[PDB]
């Protein structure tokens, strides 16, 4: 009859997290538009919105960070398997590990819908720092419970207290992907979720859904292809012979928007204002100028810069190793899934498509003494 | 035919592993019979039966196991990682971080599609019975390089030497459970794989994502066989759970009405295991006094019902029912990733939105 | 709900003509032995044994090849026509334009007994004064009346080059068209069997299998090219590392479904050892014979055996034909197989019309101009 | 022979495997370094090797040596400034090895020796000083 080759249009559930729509180009959260939210509320805020779908007061947000800074700190088990990890592995395969063996340590009525949230939410950054820490030799840094949640994982990975204005830009950067449409990991998460089995497993396989194919990133590869570029006068070159090939440059032309995407725009004004007020460097010297000799003649088929090219040059100069990218997404997507999970939980009917058998039928065995 | 809730009956990908036939009641892998299949045949050649799609000949056979038997050892971080795990956790939850951890040792990334699988084949295993080990308290045990892979597994978990005959009835029974049609697990493990990421990846979440609510049938269906009482007990019971409205676990299979081959193989192979070798006596009073007092419902014992007897004899813990049909499974979990990683469709569905728009963000509430 | 991709394996039709075996290496033409037919028989008795099912009597083979000779004028129309091709057309597309109009002259479409034998016999006889016609035309030559005295393929020999040939390589020419008559069903017979199934005329059916027997571009011609490429065997060894590194099939070498050493290799084999100890040996074909045997030295273990085409491709070769003519050839020997597929099918009446999977967009919307 | 079979087999990740009290020297350093038993003929040409390789005249290891022990402290310092100093630059025969395995078969023989005509060297593994 009728065959979708690989649910490209199927609607998958009644979702009401998120909307986007790429004519009017507007992206919301339960109803409300990312630039003015993003203008005037923090990490939290946006969080709790994602979660429960209404704006909390200031007594229900201050208990809230109250209990995020409490839960903060790390069971030592934790830090021994670590220490017990190899080095030559990539961080999101460690990442994914230690969060399915989170489920070991809590597990098993009513309370049981916000405790496991906080705590998802809490323990990751501090993880994947001691991870990164862990990675390069030196001990993990235990969490102080003074600084700010972005001034906090700053702390804990570069282990200098960063300026106030960064610590902002971090948290914009951080809420800024908090949350897109449906896709391969949310998917998966919906479909791991649709068991009701617990947190843990769903962020856990959502997780290892995420990993990039060759163990990889968009940020990477795009700091690659701008290493590859190598000075400023080979900018032309590089890109006429991206343009010759036919194949999308990368960093160029996202695959829903074409009508300049807010989260392309923001990113950019905040990476202008951090890239100002700090030192300039050769980096952003160099992206501008590729940035501006393709955008000079891509603008006529309606290609654009994405977040990503963006994010990597704001996470360069945040002072952030580039193999960490993924997990500092992976925050986010996290705090999305966690959203999609309470969604998802009320709801009880499992995912279970049929197929069609494409194979042969009444064959026989043969003995290992004729074949 | 767009929108149906429980994405149900919507076809997903052209399979061509399991076959599956309400009317007729039949099963196959590859288009092979299971019941001449599982008669005449090892769980090796049935695993590669699935994988590589066509069955071996001699020499592949052999390379195959020499290469099981020579990677089946456990590199001694993983057990030192392992003696971390605290001892109130569950057993599926450590064989998800142990299969996750695997990643790390063997990233790399012509010959990656042929030392993955049986890595993976290999390890699963060993980990599973040095966790029950390290639960229960005691040290692991290094695996034999004479003992077939059934009589390996049951060494390691009940550090006794097996007879030839529980070794066979081992085999059998797990590549009974070796494959089946696409459900919730094999779904999660295509979507997965459909980015291409790892097969170390694939199988934990698939394995992550196989857990039921409250952490399979096997345990309920052993706790009521045991709470049953005596065999005068059975008439009240069961006509409490049939007049409290509730559906008797164990029996009445969703798709199969027609007495699957599955379940009345098994039951034969248990048949034959028990005589040779308390719960077989009035299991077979119970489903015996069940069948004939129903007869109209389409009341039929499936596998898991003498599944949980053919393990309970045969020396497992109640808990450990669900880590061996995942080692069963991750064959099937395996050959599904080596058929998608081909199509490379991406999966991608698209919502439906059914809020609000234009709102305001007030900063007072 | 089943679907197989590809069509592969779905019993089409009950043919009862031709028959393969696939683990022995047998192939029956009516459930007869291919060598026993290619020892000591005749193309005529062979095509009438597959059109008819049974083998014919003295009089009525006398009788049919009498008739045969009788029509193999072609009309001067068709000359004049072809006068006006171009002269860059590859010959199987003028065959098959050839093979068309002939459908305009004849259009009786109703005796009964005559329609089921003038066409065929027509169809039969006119193709090979045809594709010489055309390829005397493709020179800028004047075409050659036939003659009715020589055979068959000795009057296909004399019509092509002008130069009458021995016996000997006329019965060469005329086993190896009957080996290659017919085969099992494939791409070619399919479309063939389903534009009979609604019983128009077999001149349609016989244009529309000759215009999709073309592959891309229009192998035993590329086996040709090949082993002019690699000239001496100075250049063995780059052909071997090629093959090694490609990890690919070598075209010319091996078949899909037959790796039990072919019947048809050996006789064709044997027929062009006898053909070159009968005229001599010529270097290119020892080239030949060297490089087979270098590649079966190593290809044996995998199970690579040289292909019926390259040894078709090399006696044709060495029998003065030129190589763009592969194509008409395969095509004239095979048209006994499509006639015999049109006249059993016949019989029946079932009209193909298989069923389809939609995966496109359920509903839109039309934009104006946006 | 116990602390460098030890260390070969936990750089791969293996579990160190406890010493036989009934084979022979080396063979008891053949059964731990690789698990399998060895015949006695190849136990008897290592042993042999070995007493071959047992001791030499004076060079740097054994100099640096005898200026350690002159002190008289201890002979495990000695045998760990020996063992130290005997490691060449980047850590001869491996390197035969792996040029014998570099040039393959004997259809490059003659690469070989116009390199060794033209650099006017000694060719490392042929001849003593």
């Amino acid at each position: 009859s009728e065959f979708r080759p690989g649910l490209e249009g199927v609607p998958a559930t009644l979702s009401s997290i998120s909307f986007v729509d790429g004519q009017r180009g507007v992206l919301e959260y339960r109803g409300i538009s990312i630039e003015q939210l993003a203008q005037q509320s923090s990490f939290l805020e946006t969080a709790y919105l994602l979660i429960w779908g209404h704006l909390p007061t200031q007594q229900e947000l201050t208990e809230f960070e109250h209990e995020i800074r409490y839960h903060r700190r790390i069971k030592f088990r934790i830090r021994d398997m670590m220490k017990c990890f190899p080095d030559s592995g990539h961080p999101m395969d460690a990442l994914q590990a230690s969060a399915a063996a989170l489920g070991l340590f809590y597990s098993r009525d009513p309370e049981y819908i916000r405790a496991a949230v906080v705590r998802l939410l809490a323990k990751i950054p501090t993880m994947v720092a001691a991870f990164q820490l862990i990675r390069k030799g030196n001990d993990p840094i235990q969490p102080r419970d003074e600084l700010d949640y972005a001034a906090n994982f700053l702390y804990m990975l570069t282990e200098r207290e960063p300026d106030p204005v960064a610590a902002r830009i971090f948290d914009i950067c951080l809420t800024l992907h908090a949350e897109h449409t449906i896709n391969a990991s949310t998917f998966s998460a919906m479909v791991t979720a649709s068991t009701l089995t617990d947190p843990y497993a769903v962020v856990a396989s959502a997780v290892g859904t995420l990993a990039g194919p060759l163990h990889g990133g968009a940020n990477e590869e795009v700091l690659d292809m701008l290493e590859a570029i190598g000075s400023v006068e080979n900018v032309e070159p590089y890109l006429d012979h991206c343009i010759a090939t036919k194949t999308r440059i990368m960093g160029f032309g996202h695959r829903v928007y074409k009508v300049k995407d807010p989260r392309a725009v923001i990113l950019q004004n905040l990476a202008e204002q951090l890239f100002d007020i700090f030192g300039h460097d050769p980096y952003y010297e160099i992206a501008v100028a590729v940035e501006k000799a393709a955008a000079e003649r891509l603008s006529h088929k309606g290609i654009y810069p994405n977040v990503d090219f963006y994010s990597g040059l704001v996470y360069r100069k945040l002072g952030i190793p580039s193999d960490l990218f993924t997990p500092v997404f992976a925050i986010a997507r996290v705090a999305g899934w966690l959203a999609h999970w309470k969604e998802q939980l009320n709801e009880n009917r499992i995912f279970r498509p049929t197929q069609i058998y494409t194979g042969s039928h009444n064959l026989d065995y043969t003995p290992i003494a004729d074949r």
